[PDB]
């Protein structure tokens, strides 16, 4: 139980993370789609003392899409909530910004939504 | 990365102090002028440490969870954007602010907006 | 088969729409949540000649949350795709802007995602 | 609604011509300075026809499907925002641009951004 673990989203991407006691998120991300191969570094933050009223735990993290294999000149941030219990979720919305010229900045940022569970796809 | 590293302010009057590491790390503190926030908060993020040199911006993002040793808003913001270098350096962003909610209220958990940061120099 | 019909999202809201031959969307929306009661007018647009390569049909619509019962001083736009076939979907992301003072404009706009099907909840 | 009704231009140089009806309707045409677009496109939307009078903006939104009698981009944009009246009238928006995609490519279907419109007067 908790944020720390291996998570998978609806695309089949793999999010491996450790939640530090005082709010750090640290791990790796492997995307099933896009200009990406293998694992990328991620860092983020989470609320390390959530409310005690049934609310989720706010969090977010970033991946810059550069590793030893590829550089897509882009970065994604995920913002969302962890929802605990017997079917633990992380429900997110994300912003993927590509480096562009200023004139093309209007088309620099994709938006979407990812839902993560600890269930490995089969 | 001397470009990104420094002190920045946005249109709301918020203060972003950041260091860009050789490995692509962003670390620093954020102080918001608005919202359920006081003092400085930890931020962490990532940037493209080997960006295109064809006139394109440098992609980056960072997160603040709105808990510090004074206050906890039970929320987190992520900024996604690009650094545009030169003498009038800017970081242009869009952001998502998610509050912890009950499941019934999750539909109203996330605000969206845009911040432009100017480097103090 | 088609966009015209009665749709329901994951919240249990009801979206009743007619797709005009040349791109109009016209109908009503009833939200299961929020500062809303009964039906509200909606209008929007869709691509009335979609690609023939398996792509979805782009569309969007707006509701201003004023009717004879309530006025929330807000408006939502949904932007997304219709995906036809034997389990027809409308997959959307939305922006809900409330009227605010300029100083509070930073907190004026909620974002989320709704998926619609023609299956009435039970 | 004389306030909203008129001709507006955004920071890209796009042209928004709109009429606000007594019933809350928005109707008009949009011409984009950028993207897979030429000439005018139909728009339709809605606004709050009885807004607060406490200093708040007037909520509104509209849609353009990027098909006209010259071109079809297989895409649609919605703008969600508020009208701020007075002598320096503005419509401040965020937008979502969804392109039709295959199901496999749906993750990359939607762009987000922000436009500010100034009324020509
Ligand atoms: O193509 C790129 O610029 C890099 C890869 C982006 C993959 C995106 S991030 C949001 C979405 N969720 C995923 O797991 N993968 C895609
Ligand atoms: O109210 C909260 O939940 C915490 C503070 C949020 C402040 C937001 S983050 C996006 C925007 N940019 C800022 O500098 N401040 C606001
Ligand atoms: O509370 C308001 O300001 C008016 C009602 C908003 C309801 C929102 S629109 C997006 C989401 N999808 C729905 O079916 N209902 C909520
Ligand atoms: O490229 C397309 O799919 C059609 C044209 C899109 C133009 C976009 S809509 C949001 C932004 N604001 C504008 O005035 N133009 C761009």
């Amino acid at each position: 139980a908790g944020i720390t673990g291996t998570w998978y989203n609806q695309l089949g991407s793999t999010f491996i993370v450790t939640a530090g006691a005082d709010g750090a998120l640290t791990g790796t991300y492997e995307s099933a789609v896009g200009n990406a191969e293998s694992r990328y570094v991620l860092t983020g933050r989470y609320d390390s003392a959530p409310a005690t009223d049934g609310s989720g735990t706010a969090l977010g993290w970033t991946v810059a899409w550069k590793n030893n294999y590829r550089n897509a000149h882009s970065a994604t941030t995920w913002s969302g909530q962890y929802v605990g219990g017997a079917e633990a979720r992380i429900n997110t919305q994300w912003l993927l910004t590509s480096g562009t010229t200023e004139a093309n900045a209007w088309k620099s940022t994709l938006v979407g939504h990812d839902t993560f569970t600890k269930v490995k796809p089969s």
